[PDB]
């Protein structure tokens, strides 16, 4: 695999070019926002259904040739004041008046008014019913124009502020349209309650994570710039494909939380490498190569939860599918582009300003508890998820309906008011769409016989009891294209729970020669798209747990922790939708939350499957591969447990908390589909966070300590050559496999080993050729270079410990700052470095920064500051990064001191 060889070309370059990324990238981003303030108006509310399925074709068919029903567009109850009663004649005429007036100004926008009060002496009973036997009410019906369910809103919206004003107020309006504008006005209700209630609580959770202004800034930043961004790319995508209402919270709901985290997860790797003792350009390239790197597998696998969503045919998951997807990738470019390039101007700065700015080891213990006795928490933990499970099993699922919105709802009550007092008109039955494959016309018998056969079926709704009262043909008003070929029979159904069967029946029937059958209504486009979503779950479930248990493995390299992974995340997602099915269908939490229990929207499950897959995975894979890595820390215990939960704790606390204030945010939403999404993520986010990382995957994963880390595996994950003291002079004194002539003019090979000072390079050749125990020809192999090498600095450290000014501080330092002292010693002798008295006195306390900083103040540093500044901060950070990433190559070759014969 590519471990760092890209990522670390990118440190290198955002440090080169820090002000051009963070202009360019910035003006990106603020340009998106602009260009994304109009989405909003090029977003859709349709998507709920199978677009493939019969009932749609059945839907298509009916409206060409019939004309669409608008009949259910806006119903206005009005209610004459003073009690005043529906007959008194000249409230009837000035409201009529008005009503034609508005009509008349909005002929773009309303097809016209009907009702009763048209022709109250009509003798037509259905009419008739549109008045109240008190005579208080009565209400009309007013269609709009418009080709699809946007248009038609829109036009609603503008014809309402006069329509309210009709009755001097005392009107009532409801329907699709009057619902539809407030389902579709919850998103920015709550777009602004995350806008007032979670930035300062974000901004207090990450000045807390931080403890200073500019640290605790940056992630705020970079979240706004991605939301921004975010919402730029959605809108260009709502250019080629449509784009669901709901895909615009999703973009600040996930993404926000998810841009914050990425950009504090950087930010505290940037300082702590800071701490470490690193160059500000090291510093950033270090935090690119190692944070980013896991940034950046964390965007792929909540992309690859995602994107199985788009099996599901409808195109509300397509939208909010995009909608993660560019979210989170964009949170992942600005965190190692526009962010690192910030740290890169700032350096150190970011801690400058502190808490005083006015204008306007806990775990470790913990994880040591479950780790000594670990069964006794993991059996009670898993019973009581499982008996969490046990509500799953009764889910209901269902359309959309009045009960979406809050009962305090003053439209739905005007809905549930219209369906009080007229209770026959809203009816929503199935459609027998007849169509002729050729195109003549349909006799009057293929009906009867369509007729007849569809009798033969029970559970349809039958008013008056009479063979022909039953299903009647369609309505046809001025839209449709009365086309002869094809003719549309409906009826309601007995029980509103016996659809899917009967639909069933009803595609059974064998229908006449000739003509082809599509049966549709509103249940019959609900069932189908359930229908859809239940067919599609299998495949789409099995994506999602083979993708991520792939990814999972290459974070992992075991066979084992992946499966885990995928179970215990399996096992708090059947958890989590447990409760959410308690809350929601059950209704316990209904009265302090304010909602109504009902059925679940069928793709919101889909939805929920993949976004609490995603999480779940997302934190596992962050807490666990800290705790694998622990390998190249040395330590083979299960104590990389402790040690993985303890260096990663405060910041997944910190992750978490921030995600819940944003979700927080949105369970108040007055959209029980928008509350049921917000707490499915609080939920699992609570659960995985504490039950799930602090107690469980300690006590289940010490069953397995050895066991688990690399299992059975054969070939797997190759370890890079550990950096060592030959690569280090090699840099610094360069490697020549030929005798050359050094900058004295001195015959010297290999790694800066002097021959001769002899003028005769013969002599220098029966030097290497005595030196090596052949006839080299004055040519070397790289090994035998290696082996001359070895011998030089056997000889360094010699000298080294026999000198009483160096054997303390060399006898002091670790294994690589003794590869850096013996560095000085090679360039300019014993008594050289011992003339460092004051240097080699801090080293020897450990002071790495007050040696450095005296180091650089030399005539050495000064005649050779490349070489010396690689070696001080050596010395300072006690690790080979100097020269894993150094500048250039070296051009002038001088032999070293202690050269051994
Ligand atoms: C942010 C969340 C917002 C959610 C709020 C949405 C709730 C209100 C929904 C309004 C739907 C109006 O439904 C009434 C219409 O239903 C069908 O047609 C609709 O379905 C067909 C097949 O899909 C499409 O071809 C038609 O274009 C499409 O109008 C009927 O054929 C139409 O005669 C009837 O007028
Ligand atoms: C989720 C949201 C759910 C929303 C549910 C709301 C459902 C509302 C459905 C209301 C439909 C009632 O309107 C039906 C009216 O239309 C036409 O009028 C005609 O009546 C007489 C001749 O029949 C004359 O007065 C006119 O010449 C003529 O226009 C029809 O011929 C009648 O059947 C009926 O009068
Ligand atoms: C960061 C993530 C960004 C992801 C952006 C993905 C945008 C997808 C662009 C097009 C929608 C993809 O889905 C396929 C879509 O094609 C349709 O229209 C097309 O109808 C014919 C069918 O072949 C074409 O020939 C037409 O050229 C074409 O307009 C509609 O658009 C969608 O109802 C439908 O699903
Ligand atoms: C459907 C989605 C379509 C996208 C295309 C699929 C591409 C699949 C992989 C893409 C490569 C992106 O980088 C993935 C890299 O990240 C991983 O992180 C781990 O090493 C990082 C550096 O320290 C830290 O994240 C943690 O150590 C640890 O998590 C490992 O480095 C490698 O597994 C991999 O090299
Ligand atoms: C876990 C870490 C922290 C998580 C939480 C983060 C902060 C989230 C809370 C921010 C505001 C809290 O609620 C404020 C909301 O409630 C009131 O209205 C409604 O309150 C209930 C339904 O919302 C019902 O009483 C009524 O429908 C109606 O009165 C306000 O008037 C709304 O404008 C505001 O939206
Ligand atoms: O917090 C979500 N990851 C966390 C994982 C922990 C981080 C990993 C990188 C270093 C800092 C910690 C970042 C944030 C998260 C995942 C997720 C998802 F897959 C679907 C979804 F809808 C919401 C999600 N949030
Ligand atoms: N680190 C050094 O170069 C020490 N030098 C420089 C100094 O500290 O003044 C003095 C000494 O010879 O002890
Ligand atoms: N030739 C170079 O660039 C390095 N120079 C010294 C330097 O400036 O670092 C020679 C040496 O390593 O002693």
């Amino acid at each position: 695999f590519q471990s760092n060889a890209m990522f670390a070309w990118w440190g290198r370059t955002v440090y080169q070019f820090r002000y051009i990324v963070i202009g360019v990238m910035v003006a990106l981003c603020l340009g998106g926002g602009v260009y994304g303030i109009s989405l909003g108006n090029h977003v859709t509310q349709s998507g709920f259904y199978d677009e493939g399925s019969q009932s749609v074709a059945a839907s298509l068919i009916g409206d060409e040739v019939y004309g669409r029903d608008r009949t259910s567009h806006v119903v206005a109850i009005l209610t004459p004041p003073d009690d005043k009663k529906v007959t008194d004649k000249a409230w009837q005429k000035k409201v009529t008046e008005e009503l034609d007036q508005v009509v008349k100004d909005h002929e773009d926008q309303i097809v016209g008014w009907v009702g009763w009060l048209k022709a109250p002496d009509t003798t037509d009973p259905t009419v008739s019913a549109m008045k109240t036997q008190d005579l208080r009410h009565t209400f009309i019906s007013i269609p709009l124009q418009g080709d699809d369910d946007d248009e038609i809103l829109k036009n609603y919206q503008v014809v309402e502020p006069e329509l309210q004003q009709v009755n001097g107020g005392d009107i009532r309006l409801a329907g699709l349209n009057p619902l539809a504008s407030e389902l579709t006005g919850t998103i920015g209700e709550d777009q602004k309650r995350a806008e007032v209630a979670a930035i300062p609580l974000v901004a207090v959770v990450l000045f807390f994570v931080f403890g200073t202004v500019i640290a605790a800034a940056l992630p705020a930043i970079i979240g706004g710039l991605a939301i921004a961004g975010a919402l730029g790319i959605m809108r260009l995508v709502a250019e080629f494909t449509p784009v669901h209402f709901f895909a615009q919270p999703v973009v600040t709901l996930i993404g926000l939380g998810i841009a914050i985290d990425y950009g504090l997860f950087i930010v505290s790797r940037f300082r702590e490498e800071i701490a470490e003792g690193y160059d500000t350009e090291a510093a950033v390239r270090r935090t690119v190569m190692t944070s980013g790197r896991t940034v950046v597998f964390s965007a792929v696998i909540i992309v690859a939860s995602s994107v199985p969503l788009l099996l599901f045919p409808q195109g509300f998951l397509k939208s909010i599918t995009y909608a993660i997807i560019a979210s989170v990738m964009l949170a992942a470019i600005l965190s190692i582009t526009v962010l690192a390039a910030a740290l890169a101007i700032l350096g150190p700065r970011v801690d400058a300003l502190g808490v005083t700015t006015l204008l306007k080891g806990f775990w470790g213990r913990l994880v040591n508890v479950v780790m000594k006795r670990p069964i006794a928490f993991a059996a009670p933990i898993l019973v009581v998820m499982v008996l969490l499970i046990i509500p799953l099993g009764q889910l209901s699922l269902g359309g959309i309906s009045e009960k979406y919105l809050p009962p305090d709802n003053a439209v739905r009550q005007s809905q549930e008011q219209f369906d009080k007092l007229f209770p026959g008109f809203r009816t929503e039955p199935l459609t027998l769409v007849m169509k002729r494959e050729d195109g003549e016309p349909i006799t009057d018998a293929q009906i009867a016989d369509m007729r007849a056969k569809a009798l033969t079926v029970s559970g349809f709704t039958d008013p008056d009891n009479d063979p022909e009262k039953m299903w009647k043909e369609r309505p046809a008003n001025d839209s449709g294209s009365k086309d002869p070929s094809v003719r549309v029979i409906q009826n309601g159904l007995e029980n509103r729970n016996d659809a899917a069967k009967k639909i069933d029946e009803l595609r059974a029937l064998q229908p006449p020669h000739g003509i082809e059958v599509f049966v549709g209504g509103t249940p019959a486009l609900e069932q189908d798209s359930i229908h859809s979503l239940f067919d599609k779950l299998p495949l789409m479930a099995l994506i999602l747990i083979v993708t991520t248990t792939v990814l999972m493995f290459l974070a992992f390299g075991s066979v084992v922790l992946p499966i885990k992974a995928a179970l215990m995340s399996a096992l708090t997602l059947g958890s989590t939708m447990g409760i959410l099915t308690w809350m929601f269908v059950d209704g316990h939490g209904s009265g302090l939350m304010n909602y109504t229990p009902q059925p679940l929207m069928a793709p919101m499950i889909g939805l929920i499957i993949a976004v609490i897959w995603g999480l779940s995975t997302d934190y596992e894979v962050f807490l666990v591969s800290r705790m694998v890595e622990a390998r190249e820390r040395g330590m083979s215990t299960a104590e990389a447990i402790r040690i993985g939960t303890a260096t990663t704790g405060r910041l997944i606390t910190g992750a978490a908390l921030i995600l819940a204030v944003v979700a927080g945010a949105f369970v108040f939403s007055d959209l029980v589909m928008m509350k049921y999404l917000a707490f499915g993520l609080l939920i699992a986010l609570l659960l995985d966070a504490t039950i799930i990382r602090m107690f469980l995957v300690p006590a289940v994963m010490k069953l397995l300590g050895d066991d688990c880390w690399w299992a059975p595996r054969w070939m797997k994950r190759v370890q890079e050559k550990e950096f060592n003291i030959f690569e280090m002079l090699r840099i610094d004194e360069g490697l020549r496999l030929k005798i050359y002539k050094d900058t004295e003019g001195y015959y010297t090979i290999g790694i800066g080993h002097l021959l001769t000072k002899s003028p005769s390079l013969n002599a220098a050749k029966s030097e290497l050729d005595k030196a090596i125990g052949r006839n080299t020809n004055g040519v070397i192999t790289k090994d035998e270079a290696e082996k001359l090498f070895n011998q030089d600095v056997d000889a360094a450290v010699r000298g080294i410990l026999r000198n009483a000014k160096l054997k303390p501080v060399y006898d002091s330092l670790d294994a690589v700052r003794r590869a850096a002292l013996i560095n000085m010693v090679f360039q300019m002798g014993e008594t050289g470095v011992a003339g460092f008295t004051n240097s080699l006195r801090m080293l020897q306390q450990k002071r790495w920064d007050e040696a450095a900083v005296n180091l650089a103040k030399s005539r050495w540093y000064n005649q050779t500051p490349n070489r010396a500044k690689r070696v001080i901060t050596t010395f300072r950070t006690g690790t080979w990064d100097a020269y894993e990433f150094h500048l250039g190559g070296i051009k002038a070759f001088h032999h070293h001191h202690h050269h051994h014969h």
